[PDB]
Order: C-alpha cells, then structure tokens, then sequence
C-alpha cells in the first residue's frame, strides 16, 4: 500500500469505515485500547478490541476514487469485512434528521471508476452482503433506534445542479443520497469482500447529531463483532 | 389493458407470476376453487384462495418487454404485490439442480426498456422489496428447502455467444442467470409495487424437477399470504 | 431447443410468425391438414400445406428477447425464411385502422439484446430481405389490399411514457410502432436468414377516434394472411 | 448558403451527387447544355437537361460532415431528390471490380453528426427511399448491368486500423464500405427528401473502370428522370 | 495514397492546411516558386519556399473524415508538421470579425471517427503541440495582429438545430466553433505529428476579410519556417 | 461551505492545492506568518505571504469527487486561481524520478462527475489556463529545474487492472497519469476559474528515496509559488 502505511498485522479483518478523519478519532474511543495504526495522507486508522474481537476504524475520505483506494489497501493488509458509517441527505419527507438509513442497494451514473473495474458499461447489481445487512437491522432494532431500509443514490458531484434532483432519484426507489456506497458495494462484490452501510441523516432535501452518531456506531460495532 | 383482458376484481392484489403458461395451470391446483380469469394471448391467469387470502397466478411469457406489459396490466387491475417464480441456470458449481435461489438483486446491460422508462442511462438499483424477500427466506427455511441467496444477471439474449460468460458474470457477484428480474425489480421500484423472486435451478453452466417446482410454489404461496 | 419442443422435420423451412397464439390457431385453418407440432410454453406452432407447399405458422410471444429465442430454436429445427405478421400502431394521420404496413426497416434504442449479439453499440442496418419484401408488395397489390411501405420503431416498453413520442418517431422516418421488427431483421442478417414483415394497423397514435371492431380486425387479419402465405409459397 | 454559392433556380429538384469534383465535371457531359452553377470551395455543381427533365450534378466531397452541408444547402436552393453515385470497397469475395451495388441501408457507428441531428443515440433506420431504389434496380437491369443489392457500412475513418474489419462488417449484413450513405439516408428521412445510392466497386477487401462509371451514370440519370 | 496523388519528394515536412481550395491557391502566391503538386479530387496542394525553408500548402475540405484522410496521406508522403489556418464563428461578444483565434484545445461530441481510431469512448485530450502554438503567438504578436487564445468546439453538423448552442458551448470554455480541430489534434497526438491551428473570425454567433486572411497567412508561414 | 469551515476572508484569491495534507503543512513553512485557516475533515488549509503576496495552500484529498467539493467551497470563500501541485506516474521511459511535468491537458473516461456537471457526454476540452501555464514554464526554467510539458490521463481507479495500460495512454498523447487533473481543468472552465498543474514524478510505469522526493517537492514549490505571486 502506498497511501495507507499501516504495518501488516495492525489492520483487522473487520473494519468500520467513515469518510471523516474526525469521526474516526471520535469513534476510536468506543474501542478497548485503541492504537493509531496510520495517519499518512490524513487517512487515520485505529485498531482495538470490542466484544472480544479485534476491529479497526478507518477513514476513507470523500468520493468513489478515494474509498476504492482505501478499501483496496486495507484488503491488502488483511481486511475483508467492511461496514461504512456515513452521513446522508434524505430524499423523502418522512425521514427526520438524526435518524438512520440501512442501505440495501445503490444507484449510480455510469462513470470512469466502474468502467475501469468492470471493463464495460454493464449495470452490475450494486448491493451489500445479505446476511450482514440483516444483522445490522437486528442490531439497530435491539438498541431501539429509528431506522429505515432502502436504496440510495451515490453521487459523484456534490455541487452539480439538477432542478429535478429530488423527484428524479426519489422516483427511482432511492430514499437518500451520498457518495460512496455504489463503489463500496460493487468493488466488494468483485473482490469478494462482505460489506454493508448505515447512514446518519444530516439533512433532508425533501423538507442530538453527536449523540446520533455515537449511538448508531455502537450498533454497528455490535454487528461487526457478532 | 389490451393483452390481459380479465375483469376488474378478478385479479388479486397478491400475484405469483411465472413465465410458463403450463406452470400457471399446474400451480393453480394448489389454490382453493381456482377460476381461469384470463386466457388471451396465452397469458393464463388463475384466481383463487390460499390460507384465507385471495391470490392470482399469472403467466408473463419470456423477456423483459413481455413481463413489463403483464405487470403493468395486472397493476391496472389492482395487483401491487408480485413474486416471480421461474427457472434459472446457476453460474457457480456448488449449486445443484432442483435447488432454489432467492434473488437479492439483478445485474443487466444498458438497454432500450430501461432507457425508455428511466429516460437516461443511469444504473438504478434493481432490487426486490427488502421485507418480502426476507419472508421468502423464512418460508423456504420453514419447509426445509435448500436455497441460496444472491444476485442474478438478467439476460436479454438467451442464445448470444460469449466465450467468457460464466467467468464474467460470476466474477461480478452473480450466482445465476435468467431474463426477467431486472425488469421486475426496477419497474416495481418506479411504480411502487412490492416484488421478489425465487428461482428453481434447472441447469448449471459452471458444472424430481416437478417435485421441486411444486415444493417451492407452496413456500411462495405461504409468503404471499402471510 | 428447450422452449419449442417439436419432433424431427415437424417445422417447415418457411414460417409465418405471429405474436398471438390465438392468431396462430386461427390462421392454421387456412392450411391443408394442419398439425399441431408444438404447444410447449404456449408457443403454438402448426405445420400444413398452402398451395401445395409446406409451411408453418409459429407463435413468438411479445418482445425482442422472446422472438429471438423462438427464431433461434425454429432455425435449429430447419427454418430459414421468416415473415412476421403482427399488429401495430400508426404514427401518421393518413393511415387507417385495418390497413397494412409492409416494413422496410426498423429504428430501435441501443443496448441489451443488440449489445449481446453485436458485441458493441454499432447501429447495424436493421432491414428485411429486399427480394422477399418486394414479393410481399406484389402479393398485397395483387389482392387489392391497402398498404403503405415504410420503417417502424421497435419499442421495448409498451407503457413507458414519452410526451413527444409521436412527433419524435414520425419525424425520424417511422410510420408505425411495434416491438419485434428490429430483433427479427438484425438477428436474421447476422444468422443468415431471410426475413420480412407485414403489420395490420390496429390503432393510430396520431389522431383520436373510434376503435376497430373484432370482426373488422379479424377480417383484416384473414385477408392479409392469404397475401403473406402466397408470398411464402411463391 | 455560404459554401455553395449557386442562386435559386440554378439548382434542380433532381440531383445526382458525387464525391469527386472531377467525376462531376466528367459526368456533366452526359447532360444537354450543361452550365457550371457553382465552383466555390471546390464543390462543382452543373445543371442541364436529360430525358425531358432538368437535372443537376453536384460534388459533395468526402465524409458525413461534408455531404450534410452540401445536401442542406442544395435543399435550401430547391433540391429534394438525391441519388449518390460513388465508389466503394466490397466486403464479400464474389463481387467483382467495376460491378455495382444498389444500397438498401447503411450501418454506422453512433457519432457526433447523428447525435447533433437526432438529439440522442437511438439507432434510427438509415434507409433510402423505397420507390426510388426499386426504380434504380429497374434502370440497371434494363441496361444489362451487373449489380448486387444490399447494405453498406458508412465509415468515418478511412485509415483507422481494425484487424477484424472484413469479417466484422460482412457478418453484420454489409456487402461494401463507403463513407456517406448513412448520413444521406438519415438526414433525408428527417428532412423529407427522397434519396438513394448506387456504388461502383473500385476495390475488394475480401478478395474498364472509367467505362464502368460512365455506364452506371446513364442508368442513374434515367432513374432520376423517370 | 489514393486521394492525394502527389509523389514523395513533392510534399514538404512543413504544411499549412486550409479547408478551401481557393484559399490554397490564393496563399500559394506567398511562396517562392510555387508548384502545384496535386489537384486530384479537388485537394489542391502547392509546394515552394519561404524564409529559406521548403513548405507546402494543402486543401483538406470540410469535416473530420475529410481532414483525417488528407493528413494521413500527406504524412505518408513525408509531412509531419501541420498548421491549420481556417475560418470560424465566434461564440463570445467581444471578438470582432477579421480578428484571429489561436486554438489551445478542441471540445467534441464522441463520434464514429474517434471511436474507430481510439477503439473506445475515452475523452482523449485534444490539444495542439505546445511549442508550436507558442511560436504562433510570438509570430502574431510580432506582426501586431489582434488575436485571442482559447478552445473551440469542433462540430460535425453545421446545420443541426440547437436553441442553446452559443450558451452551451461558450459556458464550456469554448470561444469559437469550427469543424476540424478535434480531428487534427487527436490524430496528431496518436500519430506523433506536430500540429497547431489559427482561425480567422468570419462570423460571430453571439453579437477587409481578404486582408485579414493574407496577414494571418504570413504570420503562419513565419511560424512554420522558424 | 459544509466541508471547508474557514472564517470570512481566511482564504486567498490564489491557491496552491495539494492532495496530501502532510504536503500542505510542509509547504506552509515556505510562507510568511502561515496560519491554519481550516482543519475540518482533514482538508488542511494554510494562508500566509510569499514575496509580499497573500496566498493559500489547500488539501484536496484524492479523486475527482473530492477535489470538486474542495474547489467549489474554496471558490465560495473567495478563491479563483488554482494551481495543483501533485505527484504522478510517468508513462514514457525518458522521464526520470524527481523531475517535473507541467500539464497541458487531461484525458479521462466519461461518466459520473462529468455527466452530472456537463449534462451529457460531450468531450469538453479539459485544459488549464494558457497564460498561467506559460508562466509556470518560465518560472521552472528560471530556477533551472528539469521539466517536461504534456498531457496526462486522469484515472478514477488507481488499482483497476489493465494489461495494456501504459501502451494505451502513452499512445494517446499522455506522458503521465494522476487522478484530479481532468476535474480541475473542466470544472474551472465551467466555473470561470484560472487553473494549472505541475506534477512531481514519483514513479515510472514504463520502466525514489524520501529525501530525493521531499527535495524535489520543495524546489518545485518555490517555482509554483513564484508563479502564483507573479
């Protein structure tokens, strides 16, 4: 690995990945005896214990290209189970800020990354691991957390304009928008990794926060270690 | 409707759809007091009772264009819950003939039908209803049936040659190939219908039958009426 | 074949193909000693004699994927000449219900079935056999039937909305719309089969108005069937 | 028009178009009292009479962009019937040099020109006028000329390398290759012009001349004035 | 070569290419002892001396397909440096008729020609030779000519309708429109030729000539022989 | 801005952008009175003076989606001149490690980000500002640094396999590969910003120590900063 300079053996098979380095540091406090295993290029990675299992929390930056590089390098270090925990904007009015979305699939526009990996324009099913996703639903349910299950649109251009944005993607079966799920799901299917994703709603395009992230993170860690 | 000319009220909200008219007739024997509600253009549709609920078994023919027409017309008659029960060829060696595959998503090539409905080439997540699919897993498990959960490639050209067929699609996360799931899933997401699919493995491209079909049909009917 | 289950030699070299199995059965009465050679999966196929020549009438269902399978399997059984006889919706106001359209080419949207067969997105000319198509024109004019010659758009989504549907496809040189011609023509060019198509106008998308009656449609379908069969046995 | 400087009334409704200015000048001798009505930018255009009808012979240069400009400007000047008479390379063994090909359709790669005119990538049927093409067949048969009827591939890159060229295009139903038919046919369909094409085989990629060109020109002029 | 019948030794390594045969003949008068080395198919090519160097002035017609053929054939005869001198329509208000545009890149719609040469739909950077373009700036500055530096859109359909044309392309960084630069630049990069382009503004889509063409030609010839 | 949280006026009009936050910090030492104007989400941004001129040094992370967000937010904060200074893999054998490439254009695969911004699949010319790029050449030659001028392929998948990678992109006129060029150039043309790029060769795919690289990075940074404040 040329970006993640973590020593081989310092990265767990089970990894919680987040886009924000700051959330990685904050969530590391939920682990027993956390150690910083990488800080190169700002990609903070911490490894520790939780519920009798070794687990790592890694930063993936923003966007498909960035998360692809991080997943690939983490895997070269032994990682094979990934659960992304990020933030998202809801596309439907009934979902409230601070609530969660357990992702079942990701819509995306065909682009360079998918073409470079798949070698043509086929729309490969971009879905998470079935079992792992059901475990997430069980974990969030046990902790009495308000969640919704559905697909999301993984955008590559946060600031591009689209006057019909909400209607278009919500009418296509998506309940939220973010930027990395499609890449995570598809690359995982291709490489053979088990992945899933849970998102914290930080905005509603159709219409506390710190505690929201912390509570859901515990649910995710229970799933990763169960 | 111009293809399915059944009287409104003669089609249930819950519908089991199969590609073969002969399987529709055979499975109708599992219903209480079944009545043939449509015969036009060979699209046999039967309506009856099962476990205290009215249910219909409909023929959708072969291919995305055909199933799209049938789903649209059945919906115009009141149907909104669809479970396809078809046949498929496995893409991995460990799956045996007669066993089942509960579909979690469908890969497909960019095509006219999707372009016509979506209005551009976006790869919309083609996935089944999360809840309905889990009920299917529960039903098949209760009847002690051997099944596998995973994505499938929905082909539009049964006889097109591809020297790397099995390798390409199995490496893209697909465990079987059929021809209607992508259309069923995507159109359902767009229209707001709840759909799912279970397939009977009738061939293995990488490596009793009547009994298998009948057995699985019972699990599907239990799911539909749960 | 795994969909069309017919015995050895039960399928003729020349086939009249229709989408509706009910039409296959009805037209089978125009033949001598018609025999049901296949009924599996609802794809009714009949083989009999017309003007002393052996021919078959086969059901292809709806859509490119369905007709592709049927054509391939029929070819495996000995067929190499196909004339599709279906129904269509006109895209221009001057064509009336019950009249006919002899197809000269098919417009289509790229992807799926074509990408799998062609191996890339080239727009291969989707045209019928020149000679056979001219024979159809001769046959229809001989029976004093009203027909128009032109291209059609082969749609994959019957119910997909498009607010500019008629002006779009009619401005692109198409006079009607159906769902199987592009697949029939392109697959035939690649597989080495001779194909053609005649359609009965059962709706006009360019102007509102009366619906065609059952008797009217059947009479139109029957009169046209004779012209097609004459061509297939010519 | 800014390329073809001919005045209105100087261009006939019936036009025989050729790519080579030299062929236009050579064929003008078949007309009665031919007059040069344009020479700007090398696009020679002659107008005269043949068989009781006024006809023009116009140069269109090489390629889709060039012929599109010429056709558009000739039409603005009154032209509405066009028959291209060009040279081609056969893609099948049996066709001999000096023989003719009456074009029934044109295959092409989706490109800028088609996208700019059609507004999307639909594969619009690129075919000549049915009636006009049959008249050509009749005219060539009447003059006992050896011809073949079939589709051609309209290439945009004469010198682009493709090791599977002959097999690829011939297996796709094309018997020859040239560069302007697809543009002529599609644009004519959109604009409502009646067009056709006859080609002189000057090379064979799978396996006297001046006379061949002259003989076919007479047959084309007969068709144009029928 | 089958279009440009010039003999080896008759074409210089340095070539000034123009679309109009009439401009080629007009500009040949700027050369010392000009000789016509080809007129086949209207593609006039002249060869003479300028500033102690041998140079050729060649006609390329209109459009990507046509210029591709000419460039490939001139190269087969020894040419390796090409400077296109053409006409263009300004896409911004401030540029006046008769002024010049030194091209820094070309935008284009993916099309047949590019697909045939590149083998896929990648957007390969279509730029001129850096060193040569800078020499052009120097030559025009030295002769006190008013010029602008920027990208142009290379259209394939001069007459295709587009109600948002000026706004669309000018907002994409293009200050003018013409039809051959994209082909010239991309083919040159692939073949290893050194190319550049200067255009004379003959129209402005957002808002003496002989003198402008002549003055600019002298500056181009200075560049070619420096 | 929701990613780059800088106080009003803390971002200069001219910005040197780098992908590695560690490089941003390292180069901030070349400025006068450098101040950390942002650290949110790891996108370190510093503002200070060079040759008496105010400038900023900002981190853009890796990939088109990331640099697009960063450029948009810096522009909202007042920036309109961007020079990317990154690392790259050469695609031709004659370019050596530690040398520099001044970018004249960017090749890329269509889709995603470009489709969303351009609204269709047109291959819009992805080029840097002409004048700014020439100033870079002048600055590097003035400091006697070894550089090459040419196009680069902006890849979206660093680890995607391609058996003909080097031959394919080098035969298409590209002399190096990186990941943010196309997005920077194209977005800049559409948004009306002046941009350019210089890359440090850290690998050669057709065929460097920590000190060799850092020294090369440092020497080139001076030339870029000279251009930005010229």
């Amino acid at each position: 690995p040329v970006h993640i300079l973590a020593k081989k053996g310092e990265v767990a098979e089970r990894v919680l990945v987040v886009g924000d380095p700051g959330r990685a540091r904050l969530l590391s406090t939920l682990l027993q005896n956390p150690k910083l295993t990488n800080e190169n290029r700002g990609f903070l990675v911490y490894t520790g214990k939780y519920n009798g299992e070794t687990v790592s929390i890694a930063t993936h930056g923003i966007g498909g290209p960035s998360i692809a590089i991080v997943l690939e390098e983490l895997a070269m270090l032994g990682a094979n189970v990934f659960i992304r925990y990020g933030t998202t904007g809801a596309l439907v009015p009934y979902i409230n800020l601070g609530e969660y979305i357990i992702v079942t699939g990701a819509s995306y526009n065909q682009g360079g990354l998918f073409y470079q990996y798949l070698r043509d324009n086929a729309c490969v099913a971009s879905t998470p691991d079935f079992e792992l996703t059901n475990k997430l639903v069980t974990s969030f349910s046990k902790r009495n957390l308000k969640y919704y299950v559905g697909n999301v649109f993984s955008s590559d251009a946060f600031y591009a304009e689209d006057e019909e944005f909400v209607k278009k993607w919500s009418s296509r079966g998506n309940i939220a928008v973010e930027m990395e799920c499609a890449t995570l799901f598809t690359l995982s299917k291709v490489k053979g990794w088990k992945s899933a994703t849970v998102l914290v709603v930080s905005d509603n395009l159709a219409k506390e926060l710190e505690k929201s992230v912390m509570d859901g993170a515990k649910a995710v860690l229970d799933t990763l270690t169960s």
